[PDB]
């Protein structure tokens, strides 16, 4: 599924992402944007063996299990197949985690490069929230 930029602010909100950990809503749907362009599909399969899953971009060394990637941890303790569902709880919880874990929002590259220090109220300006 591709979602649109309010829908998948409406979805990220009833998740309880909005000032999850100090990140506001637009800072969430900022950062789906450029790693996935909001694609529940996207996938990245990269060099080292591991691969990005899903409409955040999880990678699957720490956090998801592909049973294909050297020193898997699945710390968020589920297949990565189920963070490309059109359904983003999975990839919520597991973003969720990733913050958890004292990572903060700077774990996504796409973030820290196109979000970080930008009017990420644009993301959610108009929406109906």
């Amino acid at each position: 599924k591709v979602f649109g930029r309010c829908e998948l602010a409406a979805a990220m909100k009833r998740h309880g992402l909005d000032n999850y950990r100090g990140y506001s809503l637009g800072n969430w749907v900022c950062a789906a944007k450029f790693e996935s362009n909001f694609n529940t599909q996207a996938t990245n399969r990269n060099t080292d063996g591991s691969t990005d899953y899903g409409i955040l971009q999880i990678n699957s060394r720490w956090w998801c299990n592909d049973g294909r990637t050297p020193g898997s941890r699945n710390l968020c303790n589920i297949p990565c197949s189920a963070l490309l569902s059109s359904d983003i709880t999975a990839s919520v919880n597991c973003a969720k985690k990733i913050v958890s874990d004292g990572n903060g929002m700077n774990a996504w590259v796409a973030w820290r490069n196109r979000c970080k220090g930008t009017d990420v109220q644009a993301w959610i300006r108009g929406c109906r929230l």
